[PDB]
């Protein structure tokens, strides 16, 4: 159908948007902490203590699947991200502190996000 086509050009216009806006979050990560998966074998626990892991990598291959349908999806799978690390890593780690700036510059980022999703529909 003709609908079925103008939805696809909507999702994948999304999918342009939230590409920039991954590509613009990522840059607040300069040290890569966040880029990869949490290894398995180097953190052979890790799914003991977290039970949803999330990184930019996975978040990546999940966007260009036109798998985000909205922002709040988005920015769902980039809470994670933060909030895995926070619960994880104490306080008084290079790790906690990086997603605590991540968290505090992505925000800047993913605020106007929001009103261009709104805007542009």
């Amino acid at each position: 159908s003709m609908e079925q086509v103008a939805m696809e050009l909507r999702l994948t216009e999304l999918t342009r948007l939230l590409r920039s806006v991954l590509d613009q979050l990522q840059d607040k990560d300069p040290a890569r902490i966040f880029a990869q998966p949490v290894s398995l074998k180097e953190v052979p626990d890790y799914l003991d203590h977290i039970k949803h892991p999330m990184d930019f990598a996975t978040m990546r291959k999940r966007l260009e699947a036109q798998g985000y349908k909205n922002l709040h999806e988005f920015e769902e799978d980039f809470d994670l991200i933060i909030d895995n690390c926070m619960k994880y890593n104490a306080r008084d780690t290079v790790f906690y502190r990086a997603a605590v700036r991540l968290r505090d510059q992505g925000g800047v980022v993913l605020r106007q996000a929001r009103r261009e999703v709104d805007s542009i529909g």
